[PDB]
């Protein structure tokens, strides 16, 4: 096909009133990184995690809301089929790749207090940017087939392309998207969890780690919240269902600029 005709179907009547959190939260989130990413222009190796943290979220942020905006106010409701393409790949990949954010940024956590003493000579310039390359790869590479997969085989009740509700236009991709979660996602939370116990195991010191639990609480449970509307949420009504998951995926934008 050329175009596809993007449509909160149920709320079709008012539309105007339900953009202004959502503008008002990208402006938030927009400002609060920008802000994070200045400041800079501090040099830690954790700094340069939130540095990395701050940048793909804002990215990230910024690729999905214009749309949504565009459809509420002008009415503009055509997206070209390689513009969907390109929205999956990027929504994808920069969730993979704050999810790897985290877990490098709890391995640091964990080096700095284990060994105090050793903290500087085993994180060098080099490590760390071999880290965070190794975690951009492994992002990429995760979710570089899903395009290629979705091309290889028109209205969507949504505001914005997801793999999971386009491939509603069956049983052998879901396979591989539950498989990718439990492989960037599901692994983050046993090493973040073995990096918590190990630290513990180990006051002040244990208070520099706290800002850090406040960030994987806005992260995770929301994800929690989504998957557990995504598999029992059949009494609700499809609006509430495009309106949770749009907060899931808006909320940990505007609060983690917040937080650090």
């Amino acid at each position: 096909p050329s175009s596809f005709l993007l449509v909160i179907p149920g709320l079709e009547s008012v539309h105007i009133w339900i953009s202004i959190p959502f503008c008002a939260m990208y402006l938030i989130a927009l400002l609060g990184n920008s802000t994070l990413l200045f400041v800079i222009k501090l040099h830690e190796p954790m700094y340069y995690f939130l540095a990395m943290l701050a940048a793909t979220d804002l990215v990230l942020s910024t690729s999905t809301i214009p749309k949504m905006l565009a459809i509420f106010w002008f009415n503009l409701k055509e997206i070209s089929f390689d513009a969907c393409l390109t929205q999956m790949f990027f929504i994808h990949s920069f969730t993979g790749m704050e999810s790897g954010v985290l877990l490098a940024m709890a391995f640091d956590r964990y080096v700095a207090i284990c060994y105090p003493l050793r903290y500087t000579t085993i994180l060098t310039n080099k490590v760390i940017g071999k880290i965070g390359m190794a975690v951009v790869l492994r992002a990429v590479l995760l979710v570089i087939p899903f395009p290629f997969l979705l091309k290889r085989l028109n209205i969507i009740p949504h505001t914005y392309c997801e793999h999971m509700g386009v491939a509603k236009l069956i049983k052998v991709n879901i396979i591989y998207g539950l498989f990718v979660a439990l492989l960037i996602v599901g692994l983050d939370v046993i090493l973040i969890a073995l990096s918590y116990v190990l630290i513990l195991r180990a006051l002040k010191a244990l208070s520099t780690c706290g800002s850090h639990i406040c960030v994987i609480l806005a992260f995770y449970t929301p994800a929690f919240f989504s998957f557990l509307t995504h598999r029992f949420g059949h009494h609700i009504p499809p609006y509430i269902h495009i309106l949770l998951a749009n907060l899931y995926l808006l909320v940990p934008p505007m609060l983690n600029p917040i937080i650090y």
